[PDB]
């Protein structure tokens, strides 16, 4: 797996990609990846590049629990690995109550985030 850094560098690059096409900001951003969620449109379709990028998403615009789960296991610290699967999973209902796949990303991470605000992180 990637030690922590490793995961921080692989973070930072796919912001690197993803913000400029949305109007979000380094407080946005970094408050993101310290839990804290800004109601903000531009911000829920960064979550959604963010989870396209990362290999999450399957083409219905929907979020892909399955491929989630592997991704989890390939590349998180084993430190974090079982208690991302058991978030994801605790979470997987919340993307059904969302029509739109920006509200649906944005309030899925935002699910994560409150299962364990210690470990959670976001590019
Ligand atoms: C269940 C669940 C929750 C959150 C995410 C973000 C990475 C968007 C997922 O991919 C899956
Ligand atoms: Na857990
Ligand atoms: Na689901």
């Amino acid at each position: 797996a990637m030690t922590r850094k490793q995961l921080i560098n692989s973070m930072d690059m796919m912001r690197s990609a993803c913000a400029p096409k949305f109007k979000v900001s380094t407080e946005m951003l970094d408050n993101l990846r310290g839990g804290i969620f800004a109601e903000d449109r531009e911000l829920k379709c960064y979550t959604m590049c963010i989870a396209q990028m990362a290999g999450t998403m399957n083409k219905k615009g929907e979020i892909n629990v399955q491929k989630t789960l592997a991704q989890m296991d390939a590349m998180l610290p084993p430190d974090m690995r079982d208690k991302a699967k058991e978030a994801i999973h605790s979470c997987r209902d919340v993307q059904g109550r969302y029509k739109d796949s920006c509200d649906k990303t944005f309030y899925s991470t935002k699910c994560l985030a409150e299962y364990d605000r210690d470990v959670f992180l976001f590019p």
